[PDB]
């Protein structure tokens, strides 16, 4: 025992495995539920400081497989795990779910066989994933591993013989490896008969049993670990489309561990903990040369957070847990449950303070969450303090995160107007490679920002099951050679595919000072998914096939300009070229304003390509009731689905509204539905007996 | 008329639009059905030279919208199209479908308003896509366009007035644009009243109608073209998952046209025809400098074929059509129809001649399709002349194409063992940018090859609805810094996602000289999709978590080596370090062979991670009956699905087999099912009345 004379018992001594985990730079597996309790408790303090919490607000039960291989809840002492994979079912009362919400936490035990994945770990992880999926509850994975378990048939090591070319000279080589009849008998004695595949021969009176295949008696040596790896890869891929999946990389994550991080999609990387495929030393051995210095050079946050593999970084394990808990606060308690409403001090009924200007540079986050000024706080479109940005280290041209609109959680996509630089590090394997700095213009989709946009759309849809708002402000895609070669078309197409798959309401809003041109409009038009999408343009937004300069270049040419001087200029109506030379600068501007007068929200309304033109200051009030109304109608459409189109379903639901309700008034419709949920339920139940 | 005195009529004069299309370097739209007839006729000649074709073997009917907007077949003279989008329903008797197969061909008319997409073109394209989808038939798109239609309100051009700052000095600027009461009256006269949005004011007795928004009387000017663009983007995204989709880029393809190429996925690019987003000239205007020289520098085959955007290139339009027709020959006639069997001279019953060797370099295509040698033709695994390679210009480390196995069409994925170089061109926008040459090791998945593998899997599954074979031979993924930074994990994960979605039989086969290690095995294990996947290893293949060198480094260390000399070496059993120094080279090799003896197909069978170990020479005979048996059982499983698991369904089907049939004999099972299809149908019909 060390240290001696401590006020309370030494936990690292009571359970020596706690100390091993600490030595390896991570939280001991059985101490993670405590971090969840701490993080959950902080969630309450930051929400309502006055709240009194008892310990019944949080329950953690370890899940273990029974005799029949069925998962069951147990209360046992930490460190009694027979396998290197552990799980807990957590029930927590949270501000969003005061009566309680559940989730499963699966974790590798880094103290058990270096946190390697053997077949039993692989089968348990899969069983826990299925348990979560069946229940529709979130699956949190805590990665601290060494990848697939590696081994050799240790019993064949002290028994094998080598059939030398020349017994006297071993350096002359060998023909094969074999067993003596004494060796075979050792195996027959210990029942490990099937540990080898032998072909018997006779060489100089001696009977040799030639080793044709070494199998081993111990399970978890090779290909059986790889089968399990593939099994848990498939399971995680499936879970991502079914439940909320998140991973915290808490110590290193290797091989299958790295793939699991990615297949679960949403990931938080603790600083200094690498996500690697093959270690740096092994790569150097393969390369001959000493190319790489460390594993963090390969999979640190400097790589993975900049890649977009890691959605967020965390200073330590508790910060990682706090981030999980915060992310979860926007997510339904279980699959197909409503999005968790959480109204705070910042209510729906207020105008939007922060307003962008054409003449002044801004951070889109100010339009989202507001900004601190010397003269007080300027409120943005969403609730103060509700913006939770993710994928912040990658493709910084698009801003993605979760927010709240009068308590309603949703995913937000905004456009960074400022030029963005990214540093491509120098390739250690190429001596003629130097670090490159890429600069990307604002309001233009590039391969990385198009990929991030599509990724965001998918991560909001799958598991999170959230509505979304896109503050659409793009000039188009980078049409240049480098970006065309870097497959900008491929990533742009993923955006369309993500919108087609979207199952919750979408609001596309061209904000003030915002634009949407040819290429950018195509990829975000509400006709991509009419069932879920609707578009709105601010009165101070612009949209058209080309930018005005482009339109004038194709349709307001010199002949048309001169015919305009020959109409508007008295003096003009070699004596001409002197007049032309003085008028062209202003007559250029006149055509440029003529083109711009077509690019207005009023044209968009006239042509019926947008639902409404809006005033930025009044957007929060409008979107709160439009979103609330939309969630209520969507609920009614889902209930009716228990064989008709959406158009027929919504017509039927709206035929139930009193004759006096204006179908175009969002507040009235939302208010009526909420006042009549049980009445509407009775109606629905009456229709069920009619099918 | 020119030329004069030709033997037959001058078609380019009879229809002047034919000449315009030719001048622009493309086939005239109405002449494409003829290219399909020519290509289809060649298909027959290359199959059976003796066949006699009449003109009834091929029918092409133009599809046009009727009064109610419903598509109908018409016989009219070319060039009578009121819109710039045309379609044909083609019915062709082919070697695979001698009684006929159908498909729709949609094409832009480059002679109609430069092949721009206006709302009517967008609505027609969408109607044709829906027509194809409803019928389950392939949709061929021929791209020859200028993107979304651009325009201005031409009627407001001769009427607008400018409200100058100083009437005498125009160069001093202006305040707004306006209309006179005479201008307003011109609009009122021609009914174009709603062409402008005006706000009336009085300035110096004069009544000015200030232009607040220019709308226009003509449809197809701006945002209405963008709405249609998004509509056809969504439709194509959807079609790709539903029917066989292919695009031939026959003249330039711009903006929405470029996205359509990509959303349809499968594309053939005619040499010299660019796929661009923004033209080179417009980019230069935006850039200030003269950065780009041509549109082919941005979207030529040098870009798109090297990207993998273009699956194939074609010398001219007929070569493009021939490639469509050849690709289609592997595809079912309509959605959910069986894969088209086409038995040729090269029958199933033969061994595989071409065999790879460890000591000798080979082209994987020889293992696939065979090779010509001086001593005659060495047959490969698949039918002679059946390999149709696609994505040949991109990520040349993986070989992807369609082939036939005794007539059965399937998708093939093979590993290029040779080192692959690719040339990244120099960025014209960066003066400090020089062309880079990347070299990639064989048998290693890199970001591009992992992406190509996933892409291949998806393109075989969607629309093509084919079974697949992967000749799995990878050491793993590139774990190095450059490839980790270039998101190798992301692309590796797409492989898993593609396999999870696979709906047809899959065969994973580790070939002779082939390997599958830690990282590579995870992503292709049959437990990712147990319902469709099965794995096989050649007797001369290897598999384990690490390569032998890796295994020895972790589990056969110095203490273990010395304990082996202290057991096997009489002389060994400062007098030691001299012995150690002489024995370590051979004792290294002994441990290296000890590790390798675990990496065998016999271990794979023992541990039950593979279905069977195989002999390469006998693989064609085995896979032909295994695949045939699998297609028959899959058919029966689909019929039974008209509420149980797959395991229950296949148990039921196999309970119908006579007691004497061996469920493990593929040939016997396939033979019995094919002899009893109608008998099994009767059984199925009897069960229907029991639900
Ligand atoms: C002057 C002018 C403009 C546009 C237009 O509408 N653009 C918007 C889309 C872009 C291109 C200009 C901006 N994007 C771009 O790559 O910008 C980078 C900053 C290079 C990354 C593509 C069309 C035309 C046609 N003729 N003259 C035009
Ligand atoms: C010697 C040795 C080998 C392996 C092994 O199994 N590898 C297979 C997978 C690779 C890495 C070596 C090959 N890949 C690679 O990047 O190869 C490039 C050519 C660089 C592109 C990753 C593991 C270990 C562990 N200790 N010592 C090892």
């Amino acid at each position: 025992l060390r240290p001696i004379a401590t006020p309370y018992p030494v936990k690292e001594w009571l359970q020596p495995k706690r100390y091993k985990a600490h030595l390896m730079g991570t939280t001991y597996v059985y101490d993670f539920p405590e971090l969840f309790r701490q993080a959950s408790s902080s969630q309450w303090k930051n929400f309502s400081a006055d709240v009194k919490l008892t310990d019944d607000f949080f329950i953690s039960n370890e899940l273990i497989e029974d005799e029949n291989g069925e998962l069951t809840e147990v209360e046992r002492e930490p460190g009694a795990n027979a396998i290197g994979m552990v799980a807990f079912k957590i029930t927590v009362k949270t501000p969003e779910y005061p009566r309680g919400r559940q989730f499963v936490v699966v974790a590798n035990d880094i103290t058990f066989k270096i946190g390697s994945f053997g077949p039993q770990e692989d089968e348990f992880f899969n069983k826990v994933t299925e348990y979560a999926r069946k229940r529709g509850i979130p699956r949190i994975y805590l990665a601290a591993n060494s990848g697939a378990r590696i081994g050799m048939a240790e019993e064949i090591v002290p028994l094998f013989q080598v059939a030398w070319n020349d017994a006297a000279n071993p350096d002359k080589g060998f023909q094969y490896l074999y067993l003596t009849s004494e060796g075979m008998e050792t195996l027959k004695k210990f029942d490990k008969e099937n540990s080898v595949l032998t072909e018997r021969t006779v060489i100089n009176g001696e009977e040799r049993f030639v080793i044709k295949t070494i199998i081993g008696s111990e399970d978890g040596l090779g290909v059986e670990c790889l089968r399990g790896s593939g099994l848990i890869a498939g399971a995680t891929s499936r879970a991502y489309h079914d439940i909320f999946t998140i991973t915290l990389v808490t110590c290193r994550s290797v091989g299958i561990g790295a793939y699991l991080v990615r297949l679960g999609q949403r990931a938080i990387q603790v600083e200094g903990q690498p996500i690697i495929l093959t270690g740096a030393s092994a790569l150097n051995k393969v390369l001959g040369r000493e190319v790489y210095t460390s594993n963090l050079q390969l999979g640190g946050t400097q790589i993975m957070y900049n890649n977009g593999v890691s959605h967020l970084t965390a200073v330590d394990d508790l910060a990682g847990v706090e981030k999980i808990v915060e992310w979860m606060s926007y997510v339904p308690a279980k699959r197909n449950m409503p999005v968790p409403i959480l109204e705070t001090k910042d209510t729906w009924d207020r105008p939007v303070d922060f307003t962008p200007t054409n003449d002044e540079t801004y951070d889109v986050r100010w339009m989202i969450e507001g900004r601190e000024t010397e003269s007080g706080f300027e409120y943005g479109l969403f609730d103060k303090g509700s913006f939770f940005e993710t994928l912040s280290g990658w493709a910084k041209g698009v801003v993605v995160g979760r927010a709240r609109l009068g308590g309603i959680p949703l995913g937000v996509i905004g456009v960074e107007t400022r030029t963005v630089e990214n540093l491509i590090p120098a390739d250690p394997a190429n001596p003629n490679s130097a670090e490159t700095l890429i600069q990307q213009a604002g309001q233009v989709w590039f391969p990385n920002s198009a990929f991030k946009t599509a990724q965001a759309i998918n991560d909001f849809n799958n598991g999170e099951q959230l509505p979304m708002m896109i503050l659409a402000n793009w000039r188009g895609f980078s049409g240049g050679q480098r970006d065309m070669f870097n497959e900008v078309l491929k990533y742009g197409s993923f955006i369309v595919d993500a919108l087609v798959d979207y199952k919750q309401p979408i609001i596309i809003y061209i904000p003030p000072t915002g634009e949407l041109r040819g290429g950018s409009w195509v990829v975000v038009d509400p006709t991509i998914n009419a069932d879920q999408m609707e578009m709105y343009a601010d009165v101070n937004a612009r949209a058209g096939v080309l930018e005005p300069e482009g339109t004038v270049e194709i349709k307001f040419r010199r002949e048309k300009l001169l015919d305009t001087m020959n109409r508007l200029d008295d003096k003009y109506r070699k004596q001409l070229a002197d007049r032309e030379r003085e008028l062209l600068p202003i007559y250029g501007q006149i055509s440029l304003q003529f083109a711009d007068l077509h690019d207005r929200s009023s044209r968009m309304v006239a042509k019926g390509v947008i639902s409404k033109e809006l005033e930025w200051t009044e957007a929060r009030r409008f979107f709160f009731w439009r979103l609330r109304r939309r969630l209520n109608e969507e609920y009614l459409i889902k209930r009716l689905s228990h064989e008709a189109s959406r158009l027929e379903k919504i017509a039927r639901i709206r035929s139930w509204y009193p004759a006096s309700v204006d179908h175009e008034d969002d507040r009235q419709v939302a208010t009526w539905i909420e006042e009549n949920y049980k009445t509407l339920d009775d109606k629905l139940k009456g229709l069920k007996l009619e099918s």
